[PDB]
């Protein structure tokens, strides 16, 4: 009957003549229409009430409406938060005064801390392989003798932001939470590809100085620039588009936009920008010595263009007027909003890509669906996002720059970042004030939302403020498992979109319906993903 | 028409009074298949009003016709006509004069279009390759503007070739049955170009260990390559053998495990590795010497071993249910009495090692010979046969190297090679495809298909080593790029098979036009890949 995140209920009328419907609404909607759930047959006699089963999700809360069809008088009003695989009878019954009892027959299943304990036993299990393989690699060198540098910071930080959205690609066990949030709001899976770009950009300035103070010619540096950015366009486009179950895509159902398309983009302007504006690293210098501030001015055409760029983009989110929609709109239409603006998905930011890439070339299950019905077609990577994705790559670069004009200076490396972490934190806590959904500019991945970058390069800041020292400086832990994605990232994240559909990533389950099974067979997967990636490291053979 | 693809329709029309009429069917290419219902024509009720009934039959290649009345199981007429696609062929059966009853069968025709040949490919190998060439030109020319602002190549070129028609007969190949693995005994276009593959491989080993070895390594080193590339070659292989397409992901049980690259790694492994621990310095040569086996005498006894263990187990082991020593294609093959014995002794052992679910589970025989068990193609004893073929071509690559200097010795040796595989096909085979000592059968790995297939590839690497390494007059300009990226290209398209470049939605889903322009345009697009990735010097290759 019950299926995944679906608790049960029964409704029973003890009324007399007030024939009743229940309405329902999730508590996580900002503003939602409350859609029908089930209805309610009158009491056939005293004595004998009815019962209507129903089927509400009990993923983040719920708000229960029962206002009679007859009269539009609300006989109670519920916010119970439903617990998953529950039995929730819920009875309503007059005293005129109309009462709404509700009762929990069975206890709802526990689940993320049963789930706890399956978690330490895949790591421990997990701990048990890793020590048979460390012993299989031993073996194997005694048999060959009885026969007989990035900092690895961004290197970590890259691995990192790479597993967490291979495990979140592959479903992360289904939890409401480890997959996009729909429309406002931040979740686990909506940190890892904002990190991707950062860190991203700050590889293309290390790599781009040491090459140039390397012996190597701008031009040489420019084609293999084009090269990488139309080779990564073409891969996104290709992976973007299965055809595992509908018949193989036509020429126009074609989706243009993507993640490796977006990042191909962002890679190419960014980079082809930094060439345009590169100097050999200043030796501006002992103690703090803070009022050097060096990197910030010796870069001011960049951060201009991004300036400029980001103007722009606000511009056109609050002032590009929409057909047949308010202008500056940033809600999800669909039953958001009261359902006033039933297609406004996006605002202008959809808008342009309609106009641009048309209808049917976008993403055409926007993560807004699930939650707010929508029917509008929206890609996340879409066209306006774009800027945004360049600002956050340009924010990487800074914090490349920042890394390595002070080479051995731990004290301004330091102040430098958390300098940055503050001011980046203050200004998305001003655009968003605290409440997700209010705020001028809320917090939102389906637009790229400047406060939504700001927030993330803040996270991003402090995290190698921490991993640093760590890893670098003193070598705490220097990521053991973590840098083989860290050098095959691209390969990484090509080779788990590519074998996605395959036998040792997804097999059949016993228990189709349960978070434990789901996050047990990602996690394996994910772990492969980490093993291959480490073999390819024993070869050499980064590319 | 509303048939399906390569089917003939078949109006029967029944002037008979007193018998119910059943027609058979059985394409011409069996062996020996039993005849199936086909449609039943009841009697006409009413005297000079036929009764109309219709069927489809297929217009592949060959077709036989049998009409036996029920009433008493007599024949009536016998029919042995070749249908054409996307006919009418209307089909009347009649008495002559009422006189003595002797009913005839006239068959006539309405329409029927004609296929197999180059209705609108002529008009396609000019409308786009020369776009394709002029547009590459131009980037050339714009690229120096913005700029300024020995080797075989002959194994190369065979290896592409092979990869190439690999590629386009996994991608259907136009839906011809020219393009498609022959039911069980045969050989057809597509049946030729996987053991080519296993023949440049043996030889590519050969030349890469030699070179190797001239410029200086360790032997447990190159052991160790060796091991290594095999087991990621089996690891990828068994990784991309299944797919998940269907509705339920493969179950922990279900797996197939088989596969080609499993058997091109495990061949992979075990030629190689007998090269090594009988690598013996090249001679300097100085015509009429027999050296190329008289200096590897220990593997060659060793591969006769394995062919006569190969022979022993198919020709003399038991097998519950079957015959000692099978060859059968299985379901209604050799009239039927044998409904589960698809291969023998070379599937019962498949069977019984790795399990009956863990194997192919659908033959290339199951489309003709209507079986219903599960016989993998890459079994256990082919791998001994495909180990005997790339064998050969390390033996190939042995003549090709010693007798470096001149070009005479290496075509007489060549022709001498293909002259005996032809020869020792012949015998075995009596060239007829279906009777002989072993019939060519790609799905067993028969020994003369072994032969047959190497003889082929001697005579292609005696008409391509001199036109393209000696006298220069080709060198493989679009077909040695993945001749270097084998592999990768390999497990590309296998992964690629279905992406938006390489499958788009069809105007039409069942012509053959169509299919093909499509699969031609997937090849030409690896084809393109393959010249990218030799442009940037990345070489990863068995
Ligand atoms: C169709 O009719 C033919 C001819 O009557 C059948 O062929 C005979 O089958 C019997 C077995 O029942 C054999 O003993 C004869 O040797 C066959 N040939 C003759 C009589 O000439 C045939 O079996 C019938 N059924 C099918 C499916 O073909
Ligand atoms: C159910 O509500 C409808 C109102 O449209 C009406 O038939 C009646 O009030 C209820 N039914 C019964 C049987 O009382
Ligand atoms: C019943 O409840 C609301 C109160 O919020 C009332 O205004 C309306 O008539 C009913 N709601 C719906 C969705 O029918
Ligand atoms: C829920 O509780 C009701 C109360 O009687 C019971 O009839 C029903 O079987 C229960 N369902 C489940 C799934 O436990
Ligand atoms: C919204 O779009 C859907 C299809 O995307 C269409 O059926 C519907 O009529 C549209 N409604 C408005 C108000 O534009
Ligand atoms: C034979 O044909 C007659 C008339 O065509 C029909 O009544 C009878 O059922 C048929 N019998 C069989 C076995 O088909
Ligand atoms: C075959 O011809 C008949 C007339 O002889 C016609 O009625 C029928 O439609 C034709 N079949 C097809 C598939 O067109
Ligand atoms: C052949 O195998 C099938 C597998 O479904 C089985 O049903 C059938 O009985 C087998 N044939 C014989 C003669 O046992």
């Amino acid at each position: 009957e019950l299926k995944m995140d679906q608790a049960l209920l029964l409704i029973h009328n003890e009324l007399l003549w007030t024939n009743l419907t229940v309405y329902w609404k999730s508590e996580c909607c900002y503003h939602c229409l409350f859609q029908v759930l089930v209805n309610v047959p009158q009491s056939p006699k005293a004595g004998k009430p009815s019962a209507a089963a129903a089927s509400v999700s009990t993923q983040h809360g719920s708000i229960l409406q029962l206002n009679d069809t007859l009269e539009e008088k609300e006989v109670c009003r519920l916010e119970y938060r439903f617990g998953e695989f529950g039995n929730y009878s819920l009875l309503v019954k007059n005293i005129s005064e109309i009462a709404c009892d509700l009762a929990v027959n069975e206890d709802p299943v526990d689940s993320n801390l049963v789930s706890i304990a399956f978690l330490i036993g895949l790591a421990v299990i997990i701990v048990i392989s890793f020590l048979r393989l460390l012993l299989s690699l031993d073996d194997f060198n005694n048999w060959i003798s009885k026969a007989i540098p990035r900092l690895r910071s961004v290197d970590t930080f890259r691995g990192i932001a790479l597993i967490l959205m291979v495990f979140v690609n592959y479903g992360g066990g289904k939890y409401w939470y480890f997959k996009h949030a729909s429309w406002n709001g931040l979740t686990v899976a909506d940190l890892v590809f904002p990190w991707f770009v950062f860190i991203m950009g700050s590889s293309i300035f290390l790599s781009m100085t040491s090459i140039l103070q390397r012996g190597c010619s701008k031009f040489r540096l420019l084609g293999k620039i084009a090269w990488r950015s139309f080779l990564l366009i073409c891969i996104g486009i290709i992976i973007v588009n299965p055809n595992y179950c509908l018949g193989p895509l036509s020429w126009d159902k074609v989706r243009i936009p993507g993640v490796l398309q977006r990042l191909g983009v962002t890679y190419f302007v960014v980079a082809v920008l930094e060439l345009l504006f590169a100097k050999p690293v200043p030796e501006h210098c002992s103690e703090r010595s803070c009022l050097s501030l060096r990197d910030i001015t010796s870069s001011w055409p960049q951060w201009l263009l991004i300036l400029v760029l980001e103007g722009l983009w606000l511009g056109l989110t609050f002032l590009l007027p929409v057909p047949g929609c308010p202008t500056g709109y940033l809600g999800p239409g669909g039953i958001g909003d009261f359902g006033k603006y039933p297609n406004c998905t996006g605002g202008a930011a959809g808008y342009i890509d309609r106009l641009l890439l048309g209808d049917d070339h976008l993403y055409q299950h926007p993560s807004s669906a699930v939650l707010y019905h929508t029917e509008v077609a929206y890609d996340p990577e879409g066209i306006l996002g774009t800027i945004n994705s360049i600002v956050m790559a340009f924010l990487g670069v800074q914090a490349g720059k920042i890394l390595l004009y002070y080479k051995a200076r731990t004290k301004d490396i330091l102040i430098r970042f958390t300098a940055w972490c503050c001011i980046l934190g203050l200004i998305s806590v001003a655009l968003t004030k605290v409440s997700e959904n209010e705020g001028f500019i809320p917090v939102n991945k389906n637009l790229w939302s400047l406060s939504y970058v700001t927030t993330l390069s803040s996270f991003a800041f402090f995290i190698l403020l921490v991993l640093y020292p760590v890893v670098d400086v003193k070598g705490l832990w220097t990521g053991t498992p973590f840098f083989y994605p860290g050098m095959n990232s691209i390969l990484v994240y090509v080779g788990h979109e590519v074998f996605e559909n395959y036998f040792p990533f997804q097999w059949k389950l016993k228990d189709n319906q349960s978070h434990k099974e789901h996050l047990t067979q990602n996690i394996v997967a994910t772990a492969l993903w980490v093993l291959i990636a480490y073999i390819l490291y024993r070869k050499k053979i980064f590319w």
